[PDB]
């Protein structure tokens, strides 16, 4: 039985990141970039209008001018030169004729005369002013993204912009997912038979790996049978998957196969965590038959024990395997809003939900934390909205309320609702 | 010009939650439940083994029992009493036979004899122990999920314990987006003729969307013609979208037609907010000709005042559409980790790159941030890796390092990258 920390470090250690790919614009989001993105023209890649009005010659100051363009896109202008005397209209994004040097916005501006254009120009400006010089937002040839760099939208508008429709990334690894147990029935069973539970863990599973954007293999309900269960796990080893999540099987039973089965067809690192809730977690390393690595989690079968198992373990797995140089998850520090008793000997990764409080109790902001109740490992409601996991050690005295703890955040932070 | 607040304040008062529609479970990942869900049986529903080990009567203490049956799922031991004397194997989720009162975990026991099977239990138990009683993690007719609440991987193990496949939630909204320009070129092209700017907006506004979980209808570029925009608007309404995004064509130009022909179809509520970055944004309400009310904002056609509109007015108007209860987005308080000079006139949503510190500067932890430099409207570099918008009232003064504001969270808070 080994420390968490440990089993983070083994994990980390064996989990290698996944050859990059190429992917259309669109198919880049959310994936972290594998090759830098230079600008290969200017932005703007002409002098450009910052406003709707009038490019000038600073040095006229106020005064009554003709018009002799209008400026708004593409050739508007062309050979046209703004001399001393003499403006031209633009519109925001506009290029600027040449001969002129500044912008003077349409506010300050007077159209004169009644049909040939005249403008009174009602300001004395200063050259260069509201005018975009070529590059001025991107130089041609800069790197407006690098290796290693996730892709949000304002990066997909940097592609875009760049003219970058087909990029190099490093794509999300396929999870293939299974259930153990002969107690499991579908969760579309209506009337339950004696000594059945619906296969609540899998969906769980595949919810969870699609909200980290991954390929899910649903390989379904397995009984508790060698042959079988090494049928499966040798078929989920040849598919292609990356990563293997089995749940159940992994307990002290005389018919639990998935750590002897996982000893057999590759290496297993640990077997048994030291923490609440739950203790069986198992890691293994499979070489498939050419050639490639395959990440086993044998995960608890106890529906608290196998999420909080995914989310502590199974998500930096994944972020690394899609090349994320940042895995870990967001650890803040918070208040707790009630008190709880701490474990004398495993340390608990307690179920909160946290919002961020004007006042923390302590008069200053921060986060506060209510418990979800009852923690034991076969309590699926202890998950219910939890969007942390409050890292309590193992001191055995009661925390009480207002108190500061590291908490581990597991749901979108975007996503957090208000106080 | 009115100000941000109010901007959002009617925005608010217009949107309305979308009718509720049924979905299967895979598709409820991500929605807002529009219904209550009841256990119809309780968890466990079958008095269950907590361990692997033996089912005893706990009065009988230590001493060599026969094993009189084995009971891991289903019918196993069914029909079968473990009477004072005798004792039954059993493994974790398995069936207490009738007659047993507590479970003894197979480390404190041994197996006795060759061959009729004999066990030796070595300790003393209490009634109840290692024993989940019916209904203890949830009890038959239990309310394990709410009107309001958002699914996620949790919610959906909750979903698959109740045997609940279809499930009544708040859609997303569809959202339609266009770009406008006659400047603008695809962002497939090559050498840029003069004039030209490859368009970013609309696959940056896409990508925001697809953040958004929200299906997108990509009605491509719209020159700067009132016909031809005209016609895109009448079809983008008529096509069955709840939310329409234009960029661009709102500013002062001549040929920005976006703001008319929205006050022609429908109601514009305000086409100015006093704010930094940028000032035009319109927003409107079009009803569809029978019947529904479609959503307009008439974003700016600045990269980062398009991309910071969406982020503060989009993104909460998707959220109430699809139902959330709380759409508006986390506000932390943070440091700043270098001096930033603050507008007098204009409140700021200042581009920070943030992280949560064990010292955020003054002793104790917290959030600090970073500027991503220039805050030039079209500098879309300004949004790169930018995860928050710190709120800078307008005050002229220049806010020193150390100094604590305001900071709207933009980006997956779970995603953040670790100091
Ligand atoms: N789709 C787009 N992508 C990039 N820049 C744009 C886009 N649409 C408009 N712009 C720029 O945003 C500024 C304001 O646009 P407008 O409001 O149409 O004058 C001008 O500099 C335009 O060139
Ligand atoms: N797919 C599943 N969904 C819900 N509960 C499960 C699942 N698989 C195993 N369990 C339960 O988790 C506990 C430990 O499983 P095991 O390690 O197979 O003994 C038992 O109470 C099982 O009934
Ligand atoms: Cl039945
Ligand atoms: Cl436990
Ligand atoms: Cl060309
Ligand atoms: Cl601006
Ligand atoms: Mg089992
Ligand atoms: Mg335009």
């Amino acid at each position: 039985m080994i420390p968490t920390e440990e089993a983070l470090r083994i994990v980390f250690g064996v989990s290698k990141r996944l050859p990059p790919v190429i992917v259309s614009l669109y198919e880049a989001l959310g994936k972290v970039l594998a090759e830098d993105i230079r600008a290969p023209d200017p932005l703007p890649p002409y002098p450009a209008s910052v406003k709707d009005g009038y490019a000038v010659v600073a040095s006229d100051g106020p005064g009554e001018y003709p018009v002799i363009t209008e400026s708004r896109a593409g050739n508007d202008g062309l050979g046209v030169t703004v001399t001393p005397g003499t403006v031209a209209y633009v519109t925001t994004g506009g290029p600027i004729p040449d001969g002129a040097d500044a912008v003077v916005q349409v506010e300050d501006t007077k159209v004169i005369g009644d049909v040939s254009k005249r403008v009174k120009i009602l300001i004395q400006t200063k050259k260069g002013t509201d005018i975009r010089r070529v590059g001025c937002d991107i130089e041609k040839d800069a790197t407006v993204l690098t290796t290693g760099e996730r892709i949000g939208a304002s990066e997909i508008g940097l592609l875009a912009t760049a003219g970058v429709t087909m990029v190099k990334v490093y794509p999300m690894p396929i999870v293939a997912i299974l259930s153990t147990g002969d107690e499991l029935v579908e969760p579309t069973a209506g009337t339950l038979g004696r000594g059945q539970i619906r296969d609540s863990n899998r969906a769980m599973l595949v919810a969870a790996v699609m909200q980290q954007q991954c390929k899910v293999v649903d390989l379904g309900i397995v009984r508790d049978d060698r042959k079988e269960l090494e049928k499966v796990l040798d078929e989920a080893v040849s598919s292609g998957v990356d990563i293997i999540l089995t749940s159940g099987g992994v307990s002290m039973g005389d018919r639990d196969f998935v750590k002897p089965l996982l000893e057999e067809k590759g290496k297993v690192y640990f077997s048994k965590v030291l923490m609440a809730p739950g203790k069986p977690l198992t890691f293994a390393e499979i070489r498939a038959k050419p050639g490639k690595t395959v990440l086993a989690f044998g995960l608890p079968g106890n529906p608290v024990s196998c999420l909080v198992c995914f989310n502590i373990f199974v998500v930096p797995t994944i972020r690394q395997l899609a090349g994320w140089t940042s895995p870990h998850p967001l650890r803040v520090r918070l208040r707790l809003q009630e008190p709880i008793k701490s474990d004398p000997i495993r340390p608990e990764f307690h179920r909160a939900i946290i919002k961020w409080k004007d006042n923390d109790g302590s008069g200053t902001p921060g986060f506060v934390a209510e418990s979800t109740g009852h923690q034991m490992s076969s309590r699926l409601l202890s998950m219910r909205s939890a969007n942390a996991l409050l890292e309590l050690p193992a001191t055995g005295n009661v925390l009480s309320a207002g108190s500061s703890v590291s908490a581990i955040i597991v749901s979108d932070i975007s996503a957090f609702s208000i106080d």
